[PDB]
């Protein structure tokens, strides 16, 4: 491990037209220095790999000010307008790839394996390809994706994904000690740990250089072999995107709250899924996983808990309750896209007949990517529970014989829970209605929704829990 | 988690036939409680996914003695004679894999990941099938590994792996909280973690349970997630298979001297059983060489001093060894991503043959040599690694080493970068060949010529075989 003092002289030899990859989940663990250091630098044409594009006027976002990167390959968009205008303008190049193989291609790239196969993607623009890379300035398409071979392995569908690798790597860590290997702190690993790996020049920053020595062998997150340049940053801004302090769709929340089981691992969606758990009993336990890498997430934080390398999947500040653990990108989506979480809670837009589900692309209006979407209901092991208002504007259907909107998965939702119904979900044998509001009835529930239905012989009244 | 104050109680529902995987490196990081739980049940014909089978009379060899295991899958046979009896006699089904492809495999098991493409064991037994995994009675082939998909990446060949999964895992571990999060010690972690992912049931024994917050929550290396059953063990016997401890002719001092000449300042090497591992007590005190150690240790120092002795620390050798400061441990899976990305910069092991384009023979004599190929296949898998073999220029009644193709199974293909003897020393290339750098004192090329099995280019600069002293 080489050591700087200055972080432009670090990244002074990165050409024009190079792969960078990038740390950070949002501003979370984001390698600001290295990043300023090349907004002096000025190197252009830049293929980007980086799970987020920051803010409007920070991270990421800063280079796409200056329209030094030329294409950028990332989960989700998020709150950065400057990247949706560049994007839909024709003037950025963008490769939206699922969050969690975006993460595995990049640990494949650092450890050897050229190519493999995942789940995740099948049956969507992923897999089929004709997903937006590149807009022509008159609005249509110039680049679009190519597809993915699809193959089957024990009875089920995957396609090949292949590695990313990059000519340098720009990773942002907590802590290095004299001899180069180094720590992170909290959720502000993310996307740090495998990308620092994926790369020929890696080039790490850190808060603090501490001895050799003061680290437990066993607890040294990234070992020295892999760390190429290391420099200490100058300035660290702490800064925090979403602020989230503690001091009918009720309807839909105080039933998605009767899902959760004593036990249960569980990760949940922004709005009504993850609202569900303030109504979790205090004598049950349940254990909520964040995409972002992190297991045992509590409330809100209260003003002096806040944390700026503590964030939920949302972007929101978080806290954790005792007995939590940290793990880089790569091993979270090992973790959902093996099935280890027991239950996936998240909102859709439209579900079909036998349980495809459509909830991260409007064309020409939501192209903000998929995120972890993908990965979360790509496992049979785990249970998918979609919660959602039952029809649309003008009384349109959401629950249909086949959906309208691009998918994020085939036949991968379990139970829907609305206002007016819960139903099971069957790949084979479509829905069951297994609970009817109070005041509505089968032939109500009938014309509320795209395709028909068998009733479950045990129909009940739908439960709430106060 | 589910806690248990009883082993047997925690594997009492294994079934008959199940595949088992167990955690270990040798006798590192066993789990010995659990393995002794087993033989009170009495549940039979397993297939137990280990690297290795322990020894003769502990770790996993206890059930290969009371025939509770049908299949082995594993990488290294070691130093477990009734393993190697059983295996021979076609009364235990084998399949020996590479250990990093173990590994990636186990992982990828529990990672949702079917398959994946590594080029280790491409132009071997494991690429091209044939590999005996059950012998008959009579000594014939009773069952025969199938071939591995072949498919170019890059302008290279890689072969599809498919992940590997267990009806129950069998895991040792340091402490667990609690909560069920648990933390390994040294390098006993090695394949415990990754098998604590890739199983429907898995099961850990720990020697300490701590209190909740115990655990810095960065510093938890298998979070609760994963483990479904936690014990704490009854008896830990802290047993050592090679005890090595700190107070070879003029031929093979001859190859470690020049052998350590390959090491440079800020190296990363990995350095092979003998010759290898000895040509680095020449390395210079001015220089900084830190040495990888595929059990999962970065850093490795000297053998330690009678007081400095640990079971939790070994090398790939199995012997007890000590680390310099700034070492850190990592599991298995890990360890070869390490290796198998080509992160490692030089890796120097001995050989029983080179080609003359690179092919290395080192793991297996028929009929007489059958211990398994262990990670030998991962660490020349890279082209970004050198590799350096370190070998007696000739075999007995002078026969060829050197040759123009491999006649003993090869470990892998075109991989061989430079080969160090005591007449000679050559740089490989995969298309050019053998080219003569240096040549000992006192030797001519046309010794050299009939000590080689095929023919060679002579470098200009050829000068004096160095030796550092
Ligand atoms: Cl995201």
């Amino acid at each position: 491990t080489k050591f700087y003092t200055d972080a432009v002289e670090a990244v002074k030899d990165i050409p024009n037209g190079a792969t960078v990859l990038v740390g950070g989940f949002g501003l979370c663990g984001i390698p600001e220095n290295l990043i300023g250091a090349l907004l002096k630098t000025g190197v252009k044409e830049l293929t980007a790999v980086s799970n987020n594009a920051g803010v409007d006027n920070f991270g990421l976002g800063l280079l796409l000010q200056s329209k030094q990167i030329k294409r950028m390959i990332s989960s989700y968009v998020g709150e950065n307008a400057e990247f949706e205008r560049q994007y839909l303008a024709g003037e950025l190049e963008v490769e939206l790839t699922p969050q969690g193989t975006l993460a595995e291609r990049i640990r494949a790239g650092g450890a050897g394996v050229p190519a493999f196969y995942t789940s995740t993607g099948y049956g969507t623009l992923v897999q089929e390809g004709g997903s937006p890379i590149k807009y022509n300035k008159d609005g249509s398409i110039a680049i679009a994706s190519k597809p993915r071979e699809v193959r089957e392995f024990n009875g089920q569908h995957f396609i090949l994904e292949e590695a990313i690798r990059g000519d340098f790597a720009l990773v942002k860590a907590w802590k290095a000690d004299q001899a180069g290997n180094v720590t992170f702190r909290k959720s502000a690993r993310n996307f740090n740990l495998p990308m620092c790996k994926a790369a020929e020049t890696t080039v790490v920053e850190v808060e603090e250089i501490v001895d050799i020595g003061s680290f437990a062998p066993e607890d040294i997150h990234i070992p020295k072999i892999y760390v190429h340049r290391l420099v200490k940053g100058e300035k660290y801004e702490k800064r925090i995107e979403r602020l989230s302090v503690r001091k009918v769709r009720e309807r839909i929340i105080k039933r998605a709250a009767l899902e959760f089981e004593d036990g249960m691992y569980a990760n949940l969606g922004i709005g009504i899924p993850l609202l569900a758990s303030n109504f979790i009993s205090p004598n049950m336990t349940v254990h909520l996983q964040s995409e972002n890498g992190i297991l045992g997430l509590g409330p809100y934080p209260l003003q002096n808990e806040v944390d700026a390398d503590l964030i939920n999947a949302g972007k929101e500040t978080v806290t954790v309750l005792p007995g939590a653990s940290y793990f880089s990108s790569d091993e979270s989506f090992a973790m959902i896209r093996g099935g280890h979480v027991n239950l996936t809670m998240l909102g859709a837009m439209q579900v079909s007949k036998y349980g495809d589900l459509a909830n991260w692309m409007i064309p020409g209006k939501l192209v903000k990517g998929m995120g972890g979407a993908m990965d979360l209901v790509s496992s049979a092991k785990t249970k998918v529970v979609v919660t959602m208002e039952h029809s649309a504007k003008g009384n349109a259907h959401k629950i249909m014989e086949k959906c309208t909107l691009p998918l994020t998965g085939k036949q991968c939702v379990n139970r829907i829970i609305t206002e007016k119904a819960v139903f099971d979900v069957d790949r084979k044998k479509g829905l069951t209605l297994i609970e009817l509001w109070e005041g509505l009835t089968v032939d109500d529930i009938k014309k509320s929704t795209g395709c028909d239905f068998a009733v479950s012989p045990k129909l009940i009244p739908m439960q709430q829990l106060e």
